[PDB]
RNA sequence: UACCCACCCGACCCGUCUUGAAACACGGACCAAGGAGUCUAACACGUGCGCGAGUCGGGGGCUCGCACGAAAGCCGCCGUGGCGCAAUGAAGGUGAAGGCCGGCGCGCUCGCCGGCCGAGGUGGGAUCCCGAGGCCUCUCCAGUCCGCCGAGGGCGCACCACCGGCCCGUCUCGCCCGCCGCGCCGGGGAGGUGGAGCACGAGCGCACGUGUUAGGACCCGAAAGAUGGUGAACUAUGCCUGGGCAGGGCGAAGCCAGAGGAAACUCUGGUGGAGGUCCGUAGCGGUCCUGACGUGCAAAUCGGUCGUCCGACCUGGGUAUAGGGGCGAAAGACUAAUCGAACCAUCUAGUAGCUGGUUCCCUCCGAAGUUUCCCUCAGGAUAGCUGGCGCUCUCGCACACGCAGUUUUAUCCGGUAAAGCGAAUGAUUAGAGGUCUUGGGGCCGAAACGAUCUCAACCUAUUCUCAAACUUUAAAUGGGUAAGAAGCCCGGCUCGCUGGCGUGAGCCGGGCGUGGAAUGGAGUGCCUAGUGGGCCACUUUUGGUAAGCAGAACUGGCGCUGCGGGAUGAACCGAACGCCGGGUUAAGGCGCCCGAUGCCGACGCUCAUCAGACCCCAGAAAAGGUGUUGGUUGAUAUAGACAGCAGGACGGUGGCCAUGGAAGUCGGAAUCCGCUAAGGAGUGUGUAACAACUCACCUGCCGAAUCAACUAGCCCUGAAAAUGGAUGGCG
RNA sequence: GGUGGAGCCGCCGCAGGUGCAGAUCUUGGUGGUAGUAGCAAAUAUUCAAACGAGAACUUUGAAGGCCGAAGUGGAGAAGGG
RNA sequence: AGCCUCUGGCAUGUUGGAACAAUGUAGGUAAGGGAAGUCGGCAAGCCGGAUCCGUAACUUCGGGAUAAGGAUUGGCUCUAA
RNA sequence: ACAAAGCAUCGCGAAGGCCCGCGGCGGGUGUUGACGCGAUGUGAUUUCUGCCCAGUGCUCUGAAUGUCAAAGUGAAGAAAUUCAAUGAAGCGCGGGUAAACGGCGGGAGUAACUAUGACUCUCUUAAGGUAGCCAAAUGCCUCGUCAUCUAAUUAGUGACGCGCAUGAAUGGAUGAACGAGAUUCCCACUGUCCCUACCUACUAUCCAGCGAAACCACAGCCAAGGGAACGGGCUUGGCGGAAUCAGCGGGGAAAGAAGACCCUGUUGAGCUUGACUCUAGUCUGGCACGGUGAAGAGACAUGUUUUUUCACUGACCCGGUGAGG
RNA sequence: ACAGUGCCAGGUGGGGAGUUUGACUGGGGCGGUACACCUGUCAAACGGUAACGCAGGUGUCCUAAGGCGAGCUCAGGGAGGACAGAAACCUCCCGUGGAGCAGAAGGGCAAAAGCUCGCUUGAUCUUGAUUUUCAGUACGAAUACAGACCGUGAAAGCGGGGCCUCACGAUCCUUCUGACCUUUUGGGUUUUAAGCAGGAGGUGUCAGAAAAGUUACCACAGGGAUAACUGGCUUGUGGCGGCCAAGCGUUCAUAGCGACGUCGCUUUUUGAUCCUUCGAUGUCGGCUCUUCCUAUCAUUGUGAAGCAGAAUUCACCAAGCGUUGGAUUGUUCACCCACUAAUAGGGAACGUGAGCUGGGUUUAGACCGUCGUGAGACAGGUUAGUUUUACCCUACUGAUGAUGUGUUGUUGCCAUGGUAAUCCUGCUCAGUACGAGAGGAACCGCAGGUUCAGACAUUUGGUGUAUGUGCUUGGCUGAGGAGCCAAUGGGGCGAAGCUACCAUCUGUGGGAUUAUGACUGAACGCCUCUAAGUCAGAAUCCCGCCCAGGCGGAACGAUACGGCAGCGC
RNA sequence: GUCUACGGCCAUACCACCCUGAACGCGCCCGAUCUCGUCUGAUCUCGGAAGCUAAGCAGGGUCGGGCCUGGUUAGUACUUGGAUGGGAGACCGCCUGGGAAUACCGGGUGCUGUAGGCUU
């Protein structure tokens, strides 16, 4: 009662019948695995983006009206 | 079309297990009727229907003697209750909200008080809305109606990716607490981490399908185990009571006479009739023919021959011992044709990873023999491979992104083939060179690196040959990425990390489109059967001598698959099959079987007393062969060769060694001149040695091509096996 | 078309013990084998008559024979009924 | 005992007829040779009753033993006991 | 083969040995008593019965300072408890036993041919195979060597004995009588054979009558080829003429039986023991029924406990009888 | 006051019960462990890959053989230096690693990872993430971080065991440790127990059963997935045969041989292998019988010889016909005796069991030896042990027939099959050839034999149931006579008929050539058996005689008087 | 042209020997009081500035060894695909593509980075 012991014979056929798929990658992949001292900081960076939104909003209208002036000075 | 018959071509018997079945594998004489995936419960997903944060359904109840009813209808019962509506901790238990703004505590990323919004954000997002601009309309212009195209811009479901946030458990760290009590009281924060969680829901009930189980469980199938029972009419013993065993042989004790002797007693002749005694009927048994018979007269009989036949003999009836028990002069014998453990019924449809079977058509899709784990190796589990069900989108609706058993263009990765060993390591030959060192022997030396050798080991330049477990080098095929919108380029915010400043990452806000060739609609989720014995071929390759052997790689097949071809045939060559008419091919073919050369086919090769005749494939080797045909190279030659026929083949010379004979000649050192024309101090014949003969060498005659070694083609030799015989046959 | 003598099918739905070639399948039936193997253990029958539809086989007579009194003879037990 | 017969009992033991092939199964017999046969003298045949003679090794002194080996055997007419 | 007489061990004086039974104050041996019963071994007679008690058994008025439980007693604690002392049988230790199971070895030198070795050295163990016997039914090498028997002998008989692997009641050696026991040889005999022949009966054969069965996919002429690697069928050849009778044993890998061998199965049974887990039975202790009286002693304590011994008779037990002194 | 019974405790207990007695495995058993791991290789340059493929290692060891930090330099060699030499100690020079780094190898390592010192516990406490085997689960092992507490160093840094790749272990259970933890349930306090979180006690069959045998008394489910026959493939081994040629052969390679080497055939040896068969193909020998092969032992014909004759080896055409009788043995095989012309070798399912036999293997009974505590085991012996069925189809042997030929009969032909004869002695040749002598042939003839075919019965023999005829035993017919019965009463002699190397008779001819030897005669102005041509030539082959007579013919005869006929031209 | 300090790539830089170095530096060098370390001020640590390029270092030189690159070896060895190609077989040829390694010949022999000198 001896038997065959191994083979990779038609295996290439099988796992290429559904066509080996390179793993579908999205933008924004998970941060799990990054060192904690990065996250433990970058979460504080993300948590207090809003404190300082007034500067951001007015300074946006500054360049938005300076480039509404830049596109109108071209006109 | 169906009945019978005829013909040409095709054609092996089905089912089955199987790598492979027409099989010298098994089931199958034939025909009828019967005959095998069921019901229940429990999950799971899909699907249909009712209602929907609810929704039932049961048990009850209220309504009938039912005809239809043991139905239907109805009931704050309808929620007692289940399931859902909420999790998380072992548990005490806690328990899903955040944002924002203003005000007040020091805004301290901490604590408290008033107001607003309420499930956060980013990226895709079916997609609706808004729409610049076009596109006409019989005029120039005016202008409201109608749509088509529509760059660009907005909301953005479902879903996916991500970042945040909240609940609980645990940890870390740290702050302030509230006070019906005192704080070994309770309460809040920041950061990480465990969770089957929340983050404005989707369940309940009822059907049907598929799948997995528990059930006898797709049908049939054990050897067994258990509980109760019935048997000694067979046979095994014991007991009780009955019945039976011709005729002969040997001849024991006892006894009687006679005779000896002194006595003990001993002889001789009788009697006598003992014995698990002999022959041998009846009886009981069963040795040998390995006879008869062997679908018998017989589920063990029949003949001849045999054993025993007054005793541990044979028997009849009565009675005792009953199943892990009996009984045994003991063979595991016998116990009612049954015995290494009876028969009967039940538990029982015992269990089976193992055989066998498994019932109508058509249509579409279509495998595996591999992965890890298993008291696993005939089985499962999980991977794959398969199907079904879908969904999410794309846009051939003049207006596409995406992927890929591709290839380019860049760019990394590699240690195999080859190569090398005057590069390492490991082997290894030779010489030259070296008292390298040194030696061990020598020979010439008292001894002496003195001389000359020698061999050993080393090493200085060299040289021969090697390595799968060696490597300076170093391919081919091959493996990664990359070839943009998730991309670039500006502007600005945030940080508890990082730092002289900046880094870096994260965010918000704007600015810009086809980025190599060729192909094609892509993405994603559920259930899930079968399979988990494989086999063959090119190439690579491991054992083995080799195998139709054992074991891998890579692809392809066969299994799962027919057709043309290979005579025949799984697997070779072509080529993959809906049913047909025409054409044309592939691999193969084209004398005849047998479609096609019934070419005025080319050019050659070969004759076999064993011819040769097509990938897999089925037959042969070294070695030969003036058999014939080509070459190759070297020869020879009109100063006349080759061959043929004629003359010489000698002298110096019994040369020297060898004497045993070698004056040329068993053998060898050799070993050259004279006559020269030419004769080798000899090719051989032989002769003890010569001679004699002959051959090289040279001549005489003849008239032009000849000779030798190799090499390859075909045919021959080498070539021997058994029922007659196979290029498929004829030929 | 025929024979047969009393019930039966189409469509829309529901329910099954629902389709057989096979299991050394079950039951029943029937072949080929085949008018074959066979009707061969213990020596043996023959003649005439009777009866009768019918005689190798019954019955009677005659003849030849065997069992041969440890019987194939005459009576019983158990068993049979 | 076997073999033949009276007494008694049967009718060849689930059939008959025609033939004498091969094989058989049962029985028989063989010239010369005699175990050369075969695994082995398997089977068969040699012996066989009685009377008269005769008897070994060995021995547990009982046996061996019917050891072995020889002779005789009818019918008739007598005789003796 | 068993049995057997015989020989031999072994237990046991009856509350006994062996043994049955589910249980009783139950039964067998036992209507018994050591010349009896039960348990084994060898196997008449003759002649013998050798060494070994280390191993495993069995057994022993045998020490149980080894261990060792239930209860029992002691101590701490609040109590479950915990910890102490002690100690039965068997186990450990020590005697005996082989007619219990069984065991009974290996090396060198050395004598005046050679060889062999009386003799002498080590080593080991529990003794190291003694009397005998052997190529035996026991011997691998093996057709051992010699002789005998044959023309010729792996056969037979007889001797030889470093005997793979003989041997003393797991009995050794013998051996008259006996044997449907196993061999070998000789005489006689023979169809066993050279070498077959004929004769008889019953068959078979044919006929009248009567009539089965096993078996059967389809079936039935061969060679070679291929093929699941030995075809009847297929390829290519060879060929083929109705329907049958007696024979016949080449073929149908003929029938008969889901191979008795072998291997697998997480399928069994029978038997074994040093397997695992248990059991009836039996040995020992404790507790209970279990009392009365007597002495006396130790230990602890300053009564308790342990109780040792000797009595008693009411439970209980056995014995006898027609319950008679 | 114990016996004894009732109940608990310890011991003893194959007397009894139940059960187990691994897997892999070129069948299994015994051997190994490829059963968990690790190196180098195999492995075909990514990774990954098999076998009881190689070459090896592990179940460890370390208080430093770890963590830092310094500080140096190793193996080996040369030259020196009192005892001191190939080796102690010192000094200089050379020294890419040729040392060392606990161990197997493989990688890695130089003001190091090596060696020497000083200081030490990063071998500590704690979440996650990832890699490695992978299902992309664990365990093990590892890699990066982060949070604490530290060690070390001026410091940068390094360090959570050992320079890297191996050195290890689930559930349940047990124990230890941790928190003023939780539960211990109607409250409360203490014990006690249960949780929670980490370690340990272990499963080596290493994803983890608590486990000895035997069966020859055996059973069942299966298996040609797995042996023991045959057959295939293969051909080591076995057998048979070539090539080269150093040598043997007095001389001389090749008459006969032939080393060192090398190429093959063969399936009559054994193996390997496991394709076929396990709902069974009857598994050794011998007996009988046929046929076939030639790798020729004899005989016919020949060539060779170290062939004078005789004898004998070598080779060619050749399988026509031969190849025996016995002793031992189960044997195949073997050995001998004896004969012969020779005692060649083989195939046909290792031909042949519905053909035999059953001696050997190989059931159950027994016996010894060895082994085993035992049941039992033993290619160790030994004795006893059932051998079935044919009537079916085919083949074969005989036997009737069959369609055709108008019907019949007679005499015939021949297609095709079959086929048969064989060897020896004696005499003569001749004591001749040859030889020196010893020795010693042949062809032609003649006489016979062996083996084998075909007959046959005159004689000899065998049988004999003419139941022919005598002779006899027992009985039976009253006796004589005549007979009968006793499975053929027994025995003599016996006709016919069958029948025997146990009697007798008969066995027959040509053709074409093989091997071989020759002729003419080329290629190759010679020579050649050959290339074209010819000749002799045999147990061979074919035919003749001999046997059969075809879905093959031939010639000739007679052809239905009839009462009904019917035809032939 | 050049050095010193710290370097990057790590031999075109190494090794062996030969020749030449103005000035700054680098060095040799001179001492052991303090710091520090040794058996030894040899090395290391420290205080120095009398001498010299003797050496390191720099720079050159060698028909130098080594390395680095080309040529040749060679379209050779090997190989992706292909055939009903050859061959008894070993193997070999061709088609479609890719394409090495020695021996043997050439050429080269350190490029630079920052900060400071010197040649003012
Ligand atoms: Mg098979
Ligand atoms: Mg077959
Ligand atoms: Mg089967
Ligand atoms: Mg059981
Ligand atoms: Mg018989
Ligand atoms: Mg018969
Ligand atoms: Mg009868
Ligand atoms: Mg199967
Ligand atoms: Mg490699
Ligand atoms: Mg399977
Ligand atoms: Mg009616
Ligand atoms: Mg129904
Ligand atoms: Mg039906
Ligand atoms: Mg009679
Ligand atoms: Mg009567
Ligand atoms: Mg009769
Ligand atoms: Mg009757
Ligand atoms: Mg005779
Ligand atoms: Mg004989
Ligand atoms: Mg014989
Ligand atoms: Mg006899
Ligand atoms: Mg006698
Ligand atoms: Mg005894
Ligand atoms: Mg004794
Ligand atoms: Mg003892
Ligand atoms: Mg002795
Ligand atoms: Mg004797
Ligand atoms: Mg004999
Ligand atoms: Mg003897
Ligand atoms: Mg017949
Ligand atoms: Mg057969
Ligand atoms: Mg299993
Ligand atoms: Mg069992
Ligand atoms: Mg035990
Ligand atoms: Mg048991
Ligand atoms: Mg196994
Ligand atoms: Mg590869
Ligand atoms: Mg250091
Ligand atoms: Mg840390
Ligand atoms: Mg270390
Ligand atoms: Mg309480
Ligand atoms: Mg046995
Ligand atoms: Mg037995
Ligand atoms: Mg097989
Ligand atoms: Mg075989
Ligand atoms: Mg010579
Ligand atoms: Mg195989
Ligand atoms: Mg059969
Ligand atoms: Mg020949
Ligand atoms: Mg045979
Ligand atoms: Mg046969
Ligand atoms: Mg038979
Ligand atoms: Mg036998
Ligand atoms: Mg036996
Ligand atoms: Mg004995
Ligand atoms: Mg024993
Ligand atoms: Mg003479
Ligand atoms: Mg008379
Ligand atoms: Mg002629
Ligand atoms: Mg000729
Ligand atoms: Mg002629
Ligand atoms: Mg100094
Ligand atoms: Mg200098
Ligand atoms: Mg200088
Ligand atoms: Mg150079």
């Amino acid at each position: 009662a001896k038997s065959k012991n191994h083979t990779t014979h038609n295996q290439s056929r099988k796992w290429h019948r559904n066509g080996i798929k390179k793993p579908r990658s999205q933008r924004y992949e998970s941060l799990k695995g990054v060192d904690p001292k990065f996250l433990r900081n970058m979460r504080f960076a993300k948590k207090h983006n809003k404190k300082g939104l007034k500067k951001m909003q007015a300074n946006n209208a500054k360049a938005m009206s300076a480039r509404a002036e830049a596109i109108k000075a071209l006109v």
